[PDB]
């Protein structure tokens, strides 16, 4: 239960959406999203960006980085360990803070899954993110074509048998710099589209398979440029 509360990108800090708080008021980077539940419904309309996900209009920010830089996110003290860490990001073909989020074509630019060990005694990314001071950090392609795009973190937390939890937030970047790289059409999904009940890695009871020692991470592979 929580989010990602601020980023540091490129050197810069953003502050986040503050959930429960009304969206009048706030500005920033993040996409709105109202509370510190997960969403269970893998296939949710609002899976991409939370509910609401909603644009701030005028209040919405967005920040500027280079592509090649470290984009970081810091959650809340995250109370789960076990499931895995995804980092995708969308063209907002346009201005990202008019973009319908559910219609964009994301893709995914880093996850960590199951390290080591079982489902059930092993190593997890969202072990990992705990562990690293509630954050997770990767970098932005530096191939990507320059352009809006949506950063969206998730956290698949399956601590709950058959009952996926994911908690997903979104913010508004300008990538400039790059060398003109797209992802192809192979590794682009929509959201929701992406998951289903019949993925392995998201309909799981980890307590009846408690010996396995692979994770096939929901979604596509990664695109690292
Ligand atoms: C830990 O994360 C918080 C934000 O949650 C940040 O203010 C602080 O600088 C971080 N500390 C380190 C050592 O990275
Ligand atoms: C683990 O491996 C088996 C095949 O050996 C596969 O059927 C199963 O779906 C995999 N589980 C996950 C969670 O990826
Ligand atoms: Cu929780
Ligand atoms: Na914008």
């Amino acid at each position: 239960h929580g989010g990602v509360l601020a980023y540091s990108l490129a050197g810069t800090w953003y502050n986040g959406f503050v959930p429960y708080n009304t969206p009048t008021g706030q500005s920033t980077i993040q996409r709105e999203w109202d509370t510190y539940n997960p969403i269970t419904d893998p296939t949710d309309a609002s899976i991409s960006c939370n509910i609401n996900g909603a644009s701030l209009g005028s209040a919405q920010k967005s920040a500027t980085v280079a592509a090649g830089s470290s984009v970081t996110a810091y959650w809340n003290q995250w109370p789960h360990t076990i499931g895995p860490v995804m980092v995708y990001m969308a063209n907002c073909g346009g201005d990202c803070t008019t973009a319908t989020t559910s219609s964009l074509e994301w893709f995914k630019i880093n996850q960590v899954g199951l390290v080591s060990g079982t489902l059930t005694s092993g190593t997890w990314g969202m072990g990992q993110l705990v562990a690293n001071n509630n954050s997770w950090t990767t970098s932005i392609p530096s191939s990507l074509a320059a352009g809006n795009y949506i950063l969206r973190h998730e956290l698949l937390a399956i601590h709950t048998s058959n009952q996926p939890q994911f908690y997903p937030e979104c913010a508004q970047l300008i990538v400039t710099g790059g060398e003109g790289a797209t992802p192809p059409a192979s590794y682009l999904v929509k959201l929701p589209g992406a998951y289903s009940m019949s993925d392995p890695g998201v309909n799981i009871d980890i307590y009846s398979h408690e010996t396995e020692t692979n994770y096939t991470i929901p979604g596509p592979a990664v695109w690292q440029g």
